[PDB]
């Protein structure tokens, strides 16, 4: 009978094909029947488990009960794979608790790489269960009352043992609580996120000194942000020119008795909680010349250093927050494969749907380089000369430039980043090239029929042109980066599957086609050799057009 079945050669080949499918591939009924039929054989293969859970007819109490028996005996699946089980497709509680049990084995560092997506996955959990575990959401943490695991319980549990996790959990959830589209369209989901914040507060107050200190520092952050938002509103309300608005900004910031933003108790920076701040430096704060006049603010740190940020008001940072979170992931995966491409995954954090922070990286827009110095090479010559270096430039700086160009050319191609011009391409004096301002992703562009590979002429000239050694190395780094990221297609696709219901504009336009737009870029229909030539074709087609 079914438990004694062992598959012949032909059937093994078919099973390996099914098991190798991406996580998004809908299995046909024939595939489902075959995986069910050889379920006891497949218990030995951790990778077959997600396929098995998609072949069960859960409506039949017979199979359901047997499937859970097999789930418990199955060779434990990898952390990366468990993320599939938290998507909207799975409602069975025992399956969803299994996924969490797998996440429990992850280190905190990996857990932090996936956290933004895990907070979105709370939408697919049981709302009643979250509520039964127990209102202006921003006042929960600031209004303490005196004196197996589901996903909510897990994340709160890990947040209590890790202040960096706690910080991102707090701010990610507060933005979901504050989201007015969710309030207006999905009231239940809004309620659930309130209840999560109430559970989180509750657990923090139940805990030992360690945890209760954490809670009072989140409150200190929340009220600091509230006070800074109040100050930005005051600055904009006041008509008058940019010089006048700067003067008002610096005066309000210099009045600590009123606004209390220039001397605080070494609280964690929400943008980067590892940086502890004394306050904002009044006399150096100024507004950018742009429609929404965000501010550049220098925070004084515990060691007496300065950490510059951009604070934006009246703008939704969540699409940019998602892209920089994924770039950060992609950079970590490449580094784990011993490939450091000198990328610049600057921090972005939404403190609401209407405001947030970004890390200010010292750099010059390529347009300004062209305007002041004429070319990327002249810029490197001026600020990093070297008599015997390539084209009179320091070898380290050129090495960094070639790698960062390649890294970004492959990453912006995978993420489908549009609206690329010389004011959103930035450069440092150490040779790092990077992208900012991701308001167009996943194939969207303000123009029609945009080129798939976003490489321009001044980038190529920076490498010394198409006949240089630098250009040959650029190509190699591009195709090598592409093959590496393809090996992590499952993780990356699984994470995007958890974003399909987020209110991110370029996802919300076509939620159901979102994952495929990423998946197509990997060209998983091609072998590694073929994918290398496809990438070379992408570079050749772009460079030919440019000249
Ligand atoms: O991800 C977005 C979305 C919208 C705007 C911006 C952004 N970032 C900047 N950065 C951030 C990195 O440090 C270097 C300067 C700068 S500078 C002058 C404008 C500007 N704009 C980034
Ligand atoms: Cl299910
Ligand atoms: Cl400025």
């Amino acid at each position: 009978s079914d438990h004694d079945l062992k598959p012949n050669a032909a059937t093994r080949d078919q099973l390996n094909i099914i098991v190798s499918y991406p996580p998004t591939k809908q299995l046909t009924y024939e595939e489902q029947d075959l995986v069910w039929k050889f379920r006891y054989y497949l218990t030995n293969q951790e990778k077959a488990l997600t396929k098995f859970l998609k072949c069960v007819n859960w409506d039949l109490p017979q199979e359901a009960k047997q499937a859970l028996e097999l789930l418990g005996k199955w060779k434990p699946m990898d952390v990366e794979d468990s993320l599939e089980l938290l998507s909207s497709h799975y409602t069975n509680p025992t399956v969803r608790r299994y996924a969490v049990a797998r996440l429990r084995q992850a280190d905190d560092e990996d857990l932090l790489m996936y956290l933004l997506q895990l907070v979105q996955a709370l939408k697919y959990e049981n709302f009643d269960d979250i509520k039964n575990g127990l209102i202006d959401s921003s006042q929960i943490i600031t209004s303490p009352l005196p004196s197996e695991q589901d996903l909510c319980t897990f994340l709160i549990s890990r947040a209590c043992k890790n202040s960096t996790l706690a910080n991102y959990l707090y701010w990610y959830v507060i933005v979901e609580c504050e989201d007015q589209d969710t309030q207006q369209r999905d009231p239940k989901t809004h309620e659930m996120y309130l209840n999560v914040m109430r559970r989180f507060s509750q657990a923090l107050l139940k805990g030992d000194k360690s945890v209760r200190v954490m809670r009072s520092l989140l409150a200190a952050q929340q009220t600091f942000v509230d006070r800074l938002v109040h100050l930005m509103k005051a600055v904009q309300r006041e008509s008058g020119n940019r010089k006048k608005k700067n003067e008002r900004l610096q005066a309000l910031l210099g009045d600590n008795e009123k606004m209390n933003l220039s001397d605080v108790e070494l609280i964690p920076l929400p943008l980067e909680p590892q940086v502890k701040i004394r306050g904002i430096i009044p006399e150096t704060a100024t507004l950018f010349k742009s429609a929404l006049m965000p501010a550049q603010l220098f925070f004084k740190t515990e060691d007496g250093g300065k950490y510059p940020v951009i604070f934006k008001h009246g703008d939704d940072l969540r699409q940019d927050q998602l892209i920089l979170q994924i770039i950060s992931l992609m950079d970590k995966l490449l580094r784990k494969e011993n490939l450091d491409l000198k990328l610049t995954p600057y921090k972005v954090l939404a403190t609401s749907t209407k405001h947030g922070f970004m890390q200010f990286i010292q750099s010059v827009p390529v347009a300004e380089v062209l305007d002041t110095e004429g070319s990327i090479q002249n810029f490197f010559r001026k600020y990093a000369p070297s008599e015997n270096g390539p084209n009179g430039i320091s070898a380290e700086v050129m090495d960094t430039y070639v790698k960062s160009c390649a890294g970004y050319c492959v990453i912006t191609y995978i993420l489908g980043v549009g609206d690329r011009h010389l004011d959103n391409l930035l450069l440092t004096k150490t040779g790092k090239l990077f992208h900012i301002d991701f308001g167009y992703i996943l194939g969207r562009d303000p123009k029609p029929l945009p080129p798939p590979m976003k490489l321009n002429k001044e980038m190529v000239e920076g490498m010394g042109g198409t006949q240089s050694e630098q250009y040959q190395e650029f190509r190699k780094q591009c195709y090598t980066a592409f093959l590496h990221l393809r090996r992590y297609s499952n993780l990356i696709l699984n994470l995007f599957s958890l974003m399909v219901d987020a209110n991110i504009p370029d996802i919300a336009l076509e939620p159901d086609k979102t994952v495929k737009k990423v998946q197509d870029k990997f060209r998983l229909d091609l072998s590694d050799e073929e994918a290398v030539h496809y990438m070379q074709s992408l570079i050749d087609e772009s460079v030919h057009a440019l000249f």
